[PDB]
DNA sequence: TTTTTTTTTTTTTTTTTTTTTTTTTTTTTTTTTTTTTTTTTTTTTTTTTTTTTTTTTTTTTTTTTTTTTTTTTTTTTTTTTTTTTTTTTTTTTTTTTTTTTTTTTTTTTTTTTTTTTT
């Protein structure tokens, strides 16, 4: 499913919440500027649930 | 004066077509059955002061395994093309307004005759 999607500009370091314990962050401008109906790109190796 | 040719509507009854009585299948419609909303009050749940012994964060130091890292080659991403769906101009058709032209039906009442059934 989609965990969750929030709108946010260049330059806007995101941070994610994993169930089991994590917490993550990435400046958003590292990643590629994606399109529709494509693919993902991966983000944090979480291993297990 | 007798006798000879031709023309059509009827004895027609049978073939073709039309009309008129019929009853399978998807679209309506009334019923029962299950989702919603407002009150009483009711034991019951739940909001807020005081005290208390607790158990996790912050002085300080340690390491190791996730954070550094560079590079090969994949493969998702993007490009062009074409098909399918959505959506909106365009057109067509139909309805209502008010003066005109045309029509069409259902029953009482009595008395007499046809026209079927028993």
């Amino acid at each position: 499913l989609i965990g969750v999607d929030l709108t946010s500009g260049e330059d806007e370091v995101m941070l994610f919440s994993a169930e089991g314990k994590v917490v993550r962050f990435k400046e958003s401008s590292v990643r590629a500027m994606g399109c529709n109906t494509t693919g993902v790109r991966g983000i944090r190796l979480g291993e297990g649930d």
